[PDB]
């Protein structure tokens, strides 16, 4: 009752998203209609505020249906990439976005909150050059065609107790996609996703990932592929970038770089904040 629905933005991971106007403040928001532990978990996310996290304005439980009211941003990274397809995103903008995302992740991760489902459609961008993580923490609160392209290998191999490393893996994949203008691992099934990772990074074994062979969905029968070079996977990215991406894509989640450690990487020595070129 307190909103006017302006337009259907589309059908997100958990239900429909609407651009809406608050009838008692005039503020324009994103309203997600979600299709009691969940209420408590979600309610805690109202406190998780950071400039690179899309702000959860409010949570409204009524007719025992659930509405999440979020800060509105006019574009996402998926559409920005599609619109930059001919030309590519300039490196300093790639670098700025990656840095800001890592700040967001470092913040949530220092509170033990993970995203678990990062994807370009979840990264929202404004006119001032800011990029922000949307739907943060909703996977744990509500559980999760859905995209597998960004999933870490420990999730695909059936680990129940994965860690903040899963987000760094996703963000690596998005980094590589910004650079190349093609998804890194566009699997169309769980095994196709796994085998696309293995074809690129080599089939993992006990040498690179202690314990891998005891994971729930690991099979001794997986084909055995050798690793390729990152010079072939993300050209023409420079050696700092490739060094960072390689650390974000380590098979072992314990050796994978943390968001905080990544913010200190030399790739970011010369980071700036450009303003993107955006048509709304
Ligand atoms: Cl899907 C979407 N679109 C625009 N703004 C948003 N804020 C949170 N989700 C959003």
């Amino acid at each position: 009752e307190n909103f006017q629905k302006v337009e259907k933005i589309g059908e997100g991971t958990y239900g429909v998203v609407y651009k809406a106007r608050n009838k008692l403040t005039g503020e324009v928001v994103a309203l997600k209609k979600i299709r009691s532990t969940a209420i408590r978990e979600i309610s805690l996310l109202k406190e998780l505020n950071h400039p690179n996290i899309v702000k959860l304005l409010d949570v409204i439980h009524t007719e025992n249906k659930l509405y999440l009211v979020f800060e509105f941003l006019h574009q996402d990274l998926k559409k920005f990439m599609d619109a930059s397809a001919l030309t590519g995103i300039p490196l300093p903008l790639i670098k700025s976005y990656l840095f800001q995302l890592l700040q967001g992740l470092a913040f949530c991760h220092s509170h033990r909150v993970l995203h678990r489902d990062l994807k370009p459609q979840n990264l929202l961008i404004n006119t001032e050059g800011a990029i922000k993580l949307a739907d943060f923490g909703l996977a744990r609160a509500f559980g999760v065609v859905v995209t597998l392209w960004y999933r870490a290998p420990e999730i695909l191999l059936g680990c129940k107790y994965y860690s903040t490393a899963v987000d760094i893996w996703s963000l690596g994949c998005i980094f590589a996609e910004m650079v190349t203008r093609r998804a890194l691992f566009p699997g169309d099934s769980e095994i196709d996703q796994l085998f696309r990772i293995f074809r690129t990074l080599g089939t993992p074994d006990e040498v690179v990932w202690p314990g891998v062979t005891s994971m729930p969905d690991y099979k001794p029968s997986f084909p055995k592929w050798a690793r390729q070079d990152f010079s072939k996977v993300v050209p023409p990215l420079d050696e700092d970038g490739r060094s960072l991406l390689s650390q974000m894509l380590h098979y072992d989640p314990n050796k994978r770089i943390s968001a905080k450690a990544a913010l200190a990487h030399p790739f970011f020595q010369d980071v700036t904040k450009p303003v993107p070129h955006l048509r709304l």
